[PDB]
């Protein structure tokens, strides 16, 4: 009775309807035969996201301890990523979040507005021809230039950063390519941390060095880990938020009219795209330290849990009868949890909201008649089971 997630993501819409159907705790199978539970309703996901019995520590995974997981399993990098803020809980996690919150503040993000506006303008200036891949030519570079600038990375490095990002986020990248790419990126982060210790500035890296709580502060390895994790977590997710907003406005032309006329604000388009069409369909992975009641099922001790943000974004219990439709005018008594909830909540939420909030009005200001150059039906998801990412976004600029 276990929903196997399509690893080609041939039909996300149906799979998300199946996951919602299979009740708050759905038995699922991950690409490569690996069974896990998925929480697929909003209220139950919130309860589990704040339950300290659901931990990131892979030692708690019974299937893994019993060697029933192949060491070459394509998703192993997600299930078992090593030491970061991502994979700790309790006091160790709260220390990291406290120090990181001192550096990546709402103020620091808001102060990027003008730089993001200039980067957005420079990318729009390079758009030529009647039909473009808006993903490749606009959405894809923007978050790389922004995060490089936020982090204070030497602007001399940007031509190589584009090649390293491409290699790191590509399916096609080999094995000894993928690890040469990670090594070169960590070298750039280490060079940045050492440069900012020698010459502190107005950048996230400088702020991560300075952060402290009662004389406690991040180690170099913790700063480099944090910067790498933010690139990995923040790049393709922000791209897909911008892509999905353009796709949603293209396919709902009367709501496009409302925002372009100024009736509706762009923030309402961004928040509705996050709920209706989150870039992150599933997050791996949590493990129960004890049996955990979820509705009228039990999540057994040592079992795995993924959070199905994609499925639960359209939860009728949270958002009502229209949950299944894109409506930027909707009011919900329940804020979307597409950035997560509880201790592991996304620290980049303000930044990705600002990037999309600047990019989208800038794009429609340059090209207010822009539409899809191919029917909505021909857009295809990439073969990435956790993410809601398209191969391309063909648009007629007009
Ligand atoms: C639309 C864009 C993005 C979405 C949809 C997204 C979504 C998420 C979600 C749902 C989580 C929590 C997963 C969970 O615990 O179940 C998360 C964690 C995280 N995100 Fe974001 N995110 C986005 C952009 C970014 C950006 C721009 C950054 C960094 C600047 C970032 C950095 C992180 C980090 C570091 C974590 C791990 C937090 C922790 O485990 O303590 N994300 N993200
Ligand atoms: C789980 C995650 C964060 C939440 C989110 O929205 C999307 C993802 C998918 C990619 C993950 C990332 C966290 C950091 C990971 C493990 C890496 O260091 C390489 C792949 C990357």
């Amino acid at each position: 009775t276990r929903i196997a997630l399509d690893p080609f993501v041939s039909d996300l819409e149906a799979e998300s309807a199946a996951l919602r159907a299979a009740g708050p705790l759905a038995a699922v199978e991950l690409p490569g035969g690996v069974p896990v539970w998925a929480v697929t309703h909003h209220a139950e996901a919130k309860k589990l996201l704040t339950d300290p019995r659901l931990v990131k520590d892979i030692n708690v995974w019974g299937a893994w301890q019993r060697g029933e997981i192949a060491p070459d399993w394509p998703l192993i990098g997600l299930a078992n990523p090593g030491r970061s803020m991502l994979t700790v809980d309790g006091a160790d996690h709260r220390r990291m979040r406290t120090l990181v919150a001192q550096a990546l503040t709402p103020r620091r993000v808001e102060q990027m507005r003008e730089r993001i506006t200039k980067l957005t303008e420079e990318l729009l200036d390079r758009l030529t021809g009647e039909v473009v891949d808006l993903k490749a030519d606009f959405a894809y570079p923007l978050p790389m230039y922004v995060v490089a600038d936020l982090m204070g990375i030497d602007e001399a490095r940007l031509p190589r950063l584009g090649e390293l990002f491409e290699k790191f986020f590509s399916t096609q990248t080999p094995p000894a390519e993928v690890i040469a790419t990670l090594t070169e990126l960590a070298g750039i982060m280490a060079e940045t941390v050492a440069a900012k210790r020698a010459a502190p500035g107005d950048d996230l890296t400088s702020a991560l060095i300075l952060a402290s709580e009662d004389g406690d502060h991040l180690t170099d390895a913790e700063i480099v880990s944090t910067l790498q994790l933010m690139v990995a977590a923040g790049h393709e997710t922000t791209i897909s938020l911008i892509v999905n907003a353009v796709v949603n406005l293209s396919t709902h032309p009367e709501q496009r009219a409302l925002v372009l006329s100024g009736e509706a604000d762009w923030s309402s388009v961004v928040e509705e795209t996050l709920r209706y069409s989150t870039p992150t369909s599933h997050v791996l992975i949590r493990f129960a330290t004890e049996d955990v009641p979820v509705g009228d099922k039990v999540l057994p001790a040592g079992d795995a849990l993924i959070v199905s943000y994609g499925a639960l974004g359209r939860d009728e219990a949270a958002h009502g009868p229209t949950a299944g439709e894109f409506d930027i005018t909707r009011s919900t008594e329940n804020r979307h949890i597409s950035f997560g909830h509880g201790p592991h909540v996304c620290p980049g939420a303000a930044l990705s909201r600002l990037e999309a909030g600047v990019a989208l009005p800038a794009l429609y200001a340059r090209f207010p008649k822009l539409d899809l150059a191919v029917p909505a039906a021909e857009l295809r998801n990439k073969p990435v089971v956790t993410q809601n990412d398209l191969f391309e976004l063909p648009v007629r600029l007009g």
